[PDB]
């Protein structure tokens, strides 16, 4: 039951470790998207550079390069708003639970100390009733302090653990939903450029 | 003159072409980086997917297909866009050398004429030199006068074909990826 609680603690550290990695990979994916965007803009700038203003389709190829720019921007901004910054509430939960767990640990040590002291007094050599009285009071106090920390963690850790499912499912549904749409809209731009370039064949 | 405007066009064609090669190479590197980051994200889903959630196997097949798609996309860009960019650019160095060399063979001939002119005011020999210098210059001149316009013309076809090839292979990549993301959204909706 130390054991029951230590399992919650081990689940909590795993949940914390996995949720940290998922964001970092999200962050890295985000930075990829931005660099793919910048590279695509330079590549389109090469086409614009050679495409003369009077050649048929020039203005339209331009329109398409600007739509491409906008599409990458919107994908990246939506990923940020809908998948990355939507994690805030959930991860925000962790720091203070971690802290409360280490504090529960110290209050348990304090409680164990006060038990040990109370115990040393019960095996005199005539009992010193007054010292017993104070040690008993310190024991009961340190037990209450420990037991409050303990009771709130015991309901809170299973609740958090269970919510990890929702978090993962929702984050990946937002990313996959956004991604389906981006790639759909993309392909249309590729098609539009292709039809313009058919004119110069 | 005419030949100097041809040389100018050529310098420009080489500059644009080199910039396109540099930018394509970057684009291919970015496509690889976006593949790898996407793959890692997928791996985070795979590592958290519980055995008692339905669709675990289907999610692994989707991720495997996703990896293969990205790999196919990058490889078609190499084959259809980049290695063709390289062949077109491979003709430029020798022509560039031949422009510089023609320039020198022109001064060579001018100074052989300015010398047959100078003596005539030993002459048996200078006229020999002038004929050799004329035959060597004019042989470079004619070859470049054909070749520079014909290279210049081919620029449009090379750009059109490069950018059409990209837009076709990208259309297919994006259409196919869109379907794979839809397949993953359907699995996830069922949790
Ligand atoms: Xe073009
Ligand atoms: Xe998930």
């Amino acid at each position: 039951k130390d054991e029951q609680f230590e399992q919650c603690v081990q689940n909590f550290n795993k949940q914390l470790t996995e949720g940290t990695r998922l964001q970092k990979d999200l962050r890295t994916y985000l930075a990829s998207v931005k660099a793919m965007h910048e590279a695509s803009k330079k590549l389109n700038e090469c086409l614009q550079e050679v495409y003369e203003p009077d050649w048929p389709g020039r203005d339209e190829a331009n329109k398409i390069a600007e739509n491409n720019d906008l599409l990458w921007m919107d994908y990246h901004q939506k990923l940020v708003d809908q998948a990355l910054l939507t994690m805030d509430t959930y991860l925000g939960q962790f720091p203070d639970i971690k802290s409360r767990i280490a504090k529960r640990g110290r209050k348990l040590v304090d409680y164990d100390s006060a038990r040990h002291h109370y115990e040393s007094l019960q095996t005199a050599k005539k009992k010193d009733e007054a010292k017993i009285a104070k040690a008993e009071e310190e024991l009961i106090k340190a037990q209450k302090v420990f037991e409050e920390m303990n009771v709130d963690l015991q309901e809170e850790l299973p609740s958090l653990w269970n919510s990890r499912v929702g978090f993962y499912v929702n984050t990946f549904q937002s990313i996959a939903g956004l991604e389906e749409n981006f790639h759909k809209e993309m392909s249309k731009l590729n098609q539009n450029l292709n039809d313009v370039l058919v004119g110069l064949e």
